[PDB]
């Protein structure tokens, strides 16, 4: 039997005790933002951190659960808001649940058949990501966007699909939050 | 097959209420034989039969890979000197885990393996508790204010209340000049 445990989550910083921390800078997201020059330019300026993750994951096993907070920093590549790489689940059939804790943003989701959805998130918002949907989180404000994600331990990852095909929409700013088609 | 639609629902940090969730209510009368002091229990039922806890749940069909979530508002109180608590259970599919996230108040979680090996983990706002596969678990309110938390669990986890209703937990959590976890006499 594995040992149960309790770890503290800091509502102000999003940091979880004993969690495994990972960092993703702009340089780690080549080809993700539509404006390549804005990207190359910002990177040369010492690619700032786009987001950090504090995760507690179990072995890949059916019925078990993983959890992690993400600190999505505010910013834009051109006029495209800072975002996570996003992905599909290796075992696409797994769902996910997000709980927004600080700041504001939204989640962009997509199905293999072409459907795309954008769900706005503010502190207290719980987003249910159904099985089969690819998803990415977006920070649409000027402050850090912090959220806790809970997902099946055997969900796995699938960035390739998005790495190539990607999402059918991009979220940018036109004096206001705008969701438009992607190329 | 249709693809279910994603959605966002608002959770109120102060009340524990989740918009569009299904509400369930458990009063002291719904927990017959759960507390050790049967006389204090019956006396409290007659005096008013207070609500022990309310649940606001958003559940999916019992399918593998899916997820359910629910908040619980566990009210403060004691039956004799035993703190208000949830009924407790093992998952129907015993190897499913669960994750708890405390939001308001103060309490703790009592867990035990099928054999009776127990653990007690304190919970305060911000505390995340990992309920591993195979462990039964029960939440306890050790404070004077409502203990509110969010639970996330597999849609096919299910609930085995029966085993706990029959044998209870190996330990009980009470107040004796302080919070104490001791052996459950009728365990
Ligand atoms: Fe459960």
């Amino acid at each position: 039997y594995k040992e149960p445990f309790g770890v503290k989550l800091d509502f102000e910083t999003g940091i979880i005790e004993n969690a495994k921390k990972s960092v993703r800078r702009l340089s780690d997201m080549k080809g993700y933002f539509i404006d390549e020059e804005a990207w190359k330019k910002m990177v040369e300026e010492g690619d700032p951190v786009v987001y950090e993750v504090y995760a507690i994951e179990q072995e890949e096993k059916e019925g078990d659960l993983n959890f992690a907070t993400t600190v999505l920093y505010p910013g834009k590549v051109g006029n495209e808001f800072f975002m996570t790489k996003g992905h599909y689940h290796s075992k696409i059939d797994r769902a996910e649940v997000y709980f927004a804790l600080k700041g504001k943003g939204g989640m962009l989701l997509q199905t293999p058949e072409g459907e795309a959805r954008f769900i706005e998130m503010e502190p207290g918002t719980i987003v249910y990501v159904p099985p089969y949907w690819a998803h990415r989180t977006i920070n649409t404000g000027d402050k850090p966007f912090i959220f806790l994600a809970l997902y099946p331990a055997d969900a796995g990852h699938d960035y390739g699909t998005i790495a190539e095909k990607g999402f059918s929409k991009i979220v940018v700013e036109e004096n206001g939050k705008v969701v438009v088609k992607d190329n």
